DNA sequence: TGCATCCGTGAGTCGGGTAATAACGGCCTGTACGCGTCCGTTTCCGGCACCCCAAATGAACCGTCCCTGGCTCCAAGGTGAACTCTGGGCGACGAGTGTT
């Protein structure tokens, strides 16, 4: 399933579709710390992504 | 009346082919073959009596497969504002450190 389709916010697709991670299988696969790596990476997004 | 004297059957199994004599004209014919000629056949040149036969030459011609006309009623391009990062800009604070 794409990250769209989880019906989020502006952050998270933006800082997601630049650098290519277009499903949720890859964000299933990546822990928690491995996706929280990125710089200025929202915790509204982390929130949501938990 | 023996008695020698023939005399009549064996005896199994799956490389070829090796020769002589006096005979000689002459006539007949006979069946097969070789000549010359004539007639039925048959096969076409071009003719009709016409058989007409026909693809090609005028129509419509009407439905239909293309043009032009106008009309929408909507969903995409144009017009807003914010905001949550996104990024840079500002500022203060602290020990490892250039020096005699």
């Amino acid at each position: 399933l794409p990250i769209d389709d989880l019906d989020l916010t502006v952050r998270s697709y933006n800082c997601l579709k630049r650098e290519g991670v277009h499903t949720v299988g890859e964000l299933v696969a990546r822990t928690e710390s491995d996706l929280l790596d990125i710089r200025n990476f929202g915790q509204k997004s982390i929130d949501e992504v938990k």
